[PDB]
């Protein structure tokens, strides 16, 4: 899917979308490092000490969700898969709602994706976090409130953007979906629906090389 197709798809859902250059993001783009956790698009600050990893909704839950994987065994398999592909796998909570502090997972476990054709997870938030931890993953915990003002959809392979708790943004590394063989259009639409259902801003900037 091309940057223009992504913008068109988002505009079809009532979003404002614009394509921007990698040069316009100078000073913010960073190379992905193997030590970084593949983590959520959440714009808040957190206890993360493993920066420089890719961003996907709910961390590795985006992969399970896109593939319709709902079992604890399947979640552990994905944890090890991510660890085998150059990133430390993670899921997260926050210090306001504990493991229900991940908006994406809360939407999934409460059935908000039902009519988009997604099956529900066969575990709750605490069980999922414990399984990821048991399989070698990291549990991140955010703090503060959501104040995201924009959604960046980064298409530059092996690069990412980092959270700024003081001028927040949702960050989606679209290129990472391709890396994991996901149904990409489905992944991006799920990301869009997530932001919509969380009341976030339907305003996207698509970063291209």
């Amino acid at each position: 899917i091309s940057p223009a197709q992504i913008a068109e798809a988002l505009q079809g859902r009532g979003w404002d979308a614009e394509i921007v250059t990698d040069a316009s993001m100078a000073g913010q783009l960073v190379d992905v490092r193997p030590e970084g956790i593949l983590k959520c698009v959440d714009g808040r600050g957190s206890d993360n000490t493993r920066m420089g990893g890719p961003k996907m909704p709910g961390g590795i839950y985006a992969i399970a969700h896109n593939r319709g994987v709902t079992s604890i065994e399947g979640l552990k398999q994905i944890t090890k898969e991510v660890a085998s592909k150059g990133h430390l796998p993670s899921v997260h909570g926050d210090h306001s709602s504990d493991m229900l502090g991940c908006g994406f997972f809360k939407l999934w476990v409460t059935g908000r994706f039902d009519d988009m054709g997604y099956p529900r997870p066969q575990f709750d938030a605490d069980q999922g976090a414990n399984a990821v931890k048991d399989a070698g993953g990291i549990i991140e915990m955010h703090h503060g409130s959501h104040t995201e003002k924009v959604v960046y959809i980064n298409l530059l392979a092996n690069k990412t953007l980092e959270p700024n708790e003081n001028d927040q943004r949702f960050i989606v590394d679209g290129w990472a979906a391709d890396k994991f063989g996901l149904d990409v259009p489905k992944f991006l639409i799920a990301a869009a629906a997530t932001v919509e259902m969380l009341g976030g801003p339907k305003n996207a900037k698509i970063v291209v090389p």
